């Protein structure tokens, strides 16, 4: 199940990404790239280190944060993020997986968290 080169979408106009899971190795270097194929959405995909109350603050950052990237000043509490991505763009980010665990995984466009686009990132021992 565990890979090191990850490929994941959001679905159509509706917000949601094409996976809610994936599962990286520990420790190792991993590549995971972001196509936005919607035609009129705003999308971005932002790993964080922890669960949904990790994630929470981090999308109450964001908003806060505002345009264009919608992302906090720093990467305390983020494992990756790519920029906020036009319909067609795409992205490529990389980094060290963490510790075995659970990561939420979001897109921090406003309102697009809490109606569902999101998902979780194992990362095995
Ligand atoms: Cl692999
Ligand atoms: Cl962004
Ligand atoms: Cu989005």
């Amino acid at each position: 199940g565990a890979s090191t080169t990850i490929e994941i979408a959001s679905d159509g106009e509706n917000l949601a990404y094409d996976k809610k899971e994936f599962t990286v190795p520990t420790g190792q270097t991993i590549t995971v790239t972001f196509k936005n194929t919607s035609t009129a959405q705003q999308h971005n995909i932002v790993i964080v280190k922890g669960g949904e109350d990790v994630a929470a603050k981090v999308d109450e950052e964001a908003i806060n944060a505002g345009p264009p990237d919608f992302l906090p000043a720093d990467r305390t509490n983020i494992i990756a993020a790519t920029k906020m991505l036009g319909p067609g763009g795409s992205e490529t980010i990389t980094f060290t997986a963490p510790a075995p665990g659970t990561y939420v995984f979001l897109c921090t466009y406003p309102a697009h968290y809490a109606g569902g686009m999101k998902g979780v990132m194992t990362v095995a021992p």
